């Protein structure tokens, strides 16, 4: 082993690297993570932290010559992709801009990543409302199709001059622990989706795929110290895996737009879209509504 | 730590080390990502038979990520060695572990017997000249650029574990002249498809900068050694001379004369031969004449 030693073995960058709220395994081939773990809270979804206020940028501590860069994604038909979500790091702004690193990003599909996975995010958050702790692993995967002639072939684009690799399919696996003390036994589920436009017919359910399929798929292993031989109870069962419906989606898109609202013409818009979409706004929306009418009538 | 608590994801790629070499695996192709061995005269010499060999799961990699025999007899690809059954001469359990299909990527029949093996040889001949030679070989899955300029990777997956085939195989080959020798080291890197290739391309023809080679590949070669400090091209210190031709195929012919069982496949040899217009060295002549006494000598 020192003869075969003796200048090093070749270096793969796979070790675990960690930050504020995350932390990651990256993939120096493809430009992307390999598998990206964070842990939710009630506490760490709330706070003031601001998206707006992020930018992305290469992860200082990836060796240049295998990062990926803003370049490689502007103009290139597909969005930088967070597999951490700002949302989860509302605690923290530097946990957030952290998820703005290049090192926790995927070509992500804009219409995924706007819509269905985005869902799915607000699904593991809805969680900290029943679970004390809620960990999620995120990744990207470039997964085979079958042509014309029998044979399996996996087939990804490669985009800008650092060759970015375009993930076919997105996976997310959640682990949630109802308390720290509690004897109820964990809830776990696996999920794969397309990184394509995805509509509200199919539930995530639709999706779910089980832990071992997703291993052998990945190359991974997920969550190593947990005990597979204790009682694991399918996240699917024990709770909801129901993904907000389109009135509730897109009441909490609307919501969320009034805040970037910078003209009254701007909000009556929202207002009338909603109810040309037969929605009612709930308390919240009118809420927000009223205060971000007052404030703009309050400025030049 | 309550972000740990039940374990970061495992990738496996921890470094593997054998009798002679030593690997880093890829769970999700079933491939070697990449494949380390150190070469010399005494280990290239020596009585393991790679007749006896058998390809088999390596034993330390979890069955759910292994390929199996299962997944490319049929698959219309070749069994590749990164690491070489012939770089373990002098060793039957080095050998043997170079059989384990953590060493073995799927790949192109021809250019396995072919202009890889003449690399192989290549670097073999190089203990000749250089006390030690360190090799590091493995696959790549590059792109090709579509009409449309949209740059693809596809490469093919082959068995039920779906095994991913490489477009092309690289070797950096690592040499110094000898522990006590103050010259600089000599290296070079080589990316070479994986597909049938003849005569006409001399291997600087496949040549790359290192730095381009850890650019495709994702990986950081012979971290210890000192880039400030002159390495020279290996190409420029040695001659990176395949053999020709006329030496591969009288190589080939004088090794198929050890596995004739009748007179009658040993004057097909030497037909084989002529007709291929290459007249037989007193070598061949030599394990000729000593393999028809023998069968003569056999029932
Ligand atoms: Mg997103
Ligand atoms: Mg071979």
């Amino acid at each position: 082993k020192a003869v075969l030693e003796q200048f090093g073995f070749p270096l793969t960058g796979t070790e675990a690297r960690c930050y504020t709220n995350h932390a990651l395994s990256y993939d120096q081939a493809k430009r992307v993570p390999r598998w990206v773990l964070e842990h939710i809270s009630k506490s760490k979804i709330m706070g003031d932290a601001d998206r707006k206020h992020c930018k992305f940028k290469p992860d200082p501590n990836i060796p240049p010559t295998f990062s990926a860069f803003n370049e490689d994604y502007v103009g290139s038909g597909w969005s930088r992709g967070h597999m951490a979500p700002a949302g989860n790091n509302k605690f923290s702004s530097k946990a957030m801009a952290e998820t703005f690193y290049l090192s926790n990003i995927v070509p992500q599909d804009f219409d995924n990543n706007s819509g269905y996975w985005n869902r799915i995010e607000m699904y593991c958050r809805e969680l900290t409302e029943r679970f004390e702790d809620v960990w999620v692993v995120s990744g990207p995967l470039t997964l085979p199709q079958t042509r014309g002639d029998g044979k399996k072939i996996v087939s990804y684009q490669v985009i800008g001059e650092d060759n970015v690799a375009v993930p076919s399919h997105l996976y997310k696996v959640i682990l949630a622990r109802r308390s720290s003390v509690s004897t109820e036994p964990l809830a776990l589920g696996a999920f794969v989706v397309p990184n394509e436009a995805i509509g509200f017919q199919p539930q995530l359910t639709e999706f779910q795929v089980s832990l071992q399929d997703l291993e052998k798929l990945s190359g991974l292993v997920f969550f190593p110290h947990l005990d597979r031989t204790s009682d694991i109870r399918n996240i699917c069962s024990v709770d909801t895996c129901k993904l907000l419906d389109f009135q509730e989606f897109t009441l909490y898109l609307s919501t969320r737009k009034i805040e970037g609202a910078r003209s009254v013409l701007r909000l009556e818009k929202i207002m009338e879209n909603l109810k040309n979409a037969e929605i009612e706004p709930d308390d919240y929306f009118m809420s927000r509504y009223e205060k971000k009418l007052e404030e703009l009538k309050a400025k030049e």
